[PDB]
């Protein structure tokens, strides 16, 4: 429970190496940005309608404000295992939410 | 100046097909001139352009003409391929 | 009192052009997308600290996204007349806010 | 890899900048090769680069060492110049 950023990965899909790549991102978060971020996956696969309170940006724009590193495991998830619809920044509590390798549910 | 509708979708269903086509009748015989329907396919292309986004179903929905949101409410909710929209409003950058 | 999407600009100062600009702004929204956008004036002269729940990206990228007589305007408000800093966007509902030709209070 | 410290702030005052240079210095002597302060002055160069973006002081003042956070919950308070901040985990590509 903490009010912080929490970057919105929206994806249609993962393979094996998207998977890796997500828990390698949340791992680069949580260790670098110690809660000034978090990550939050969002599969439209599992849920086609999206939560009124959501809403989906091209990463390009966006994806230049994040870390270098972070920066990285996006282009390769969009460009090359291309599962990457587009993401979000929004600023929020964290804590009724929960917490897994994969960010937060 | 034309109101482009975009709606982005999870793909298609034998029904999903059949509200589509009905919706983009409902704009060329009811609304001519006044919208443009566009569908992108996500689980078909997933990359989103760089002045692209999906907003909202039940934010942009609201704008739309009873019978448009009637369709639309039934992607969402019948059919269920119906992520999100995007309304534009501008001139013609290929009307095809 | 409705849930829509609120462009938040901030602004450091104003000149008289500036205000008709964004007022100009202000309007074409609510004529355009009556109810879908909504515009939000954050003077930072006004109020040096951003509240909480505020943040503020570059113009560039966002800026992309919106109608094209917005993108258009923003670019004078920050390459012309240079009193934006930046921007952002914002599903949030608008209600216990207000209503004035220079968007929300 | 250094943590890059970006403080915008709306123009400076005699304490604002006493401030200041005691932070410097206390990143400089006491956190020596882990934080580079940066400075912006908006109410000089309102302007916002592509790669930038302000976060709430509140925050980000969070994960900053306590006499760090100090400073800024002054700059923020007692000053009123700290508008927000950014954090950024990276090789310095230019520190001058
Ligand atoms: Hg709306
Ligand atoms: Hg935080």
């Amino acid at each position: 429970l903490r009010k912080t950023y929490v970057l919105k990965l929206y994806v249609a899909g993962n393979t094996p190496n998207s998977v890796r790549a997500l828990k390698t991102l949340n791992n680069i978060l949580e260790k670098e940005f110690k809660g000034v971020y978090a990550l939050k996956v969002i599969d439209v696969l599992k849920n086609p309608q999206l939560a009124e309170e959501d809403k989906i940006l091209a990463t390009p724009c966006l994806a230049k404000v994040l870390p270098p590193p972070v920066r990285r495991i996006i282009g390769d998830l969009s460009n090359r295992e291309k599962v990457l619809i587009g993401l979000d920044l929004l600023y929020e509590e964290i804590g009724d939410q929960a917490e897994d390798d994969l960010g937060l549910e």
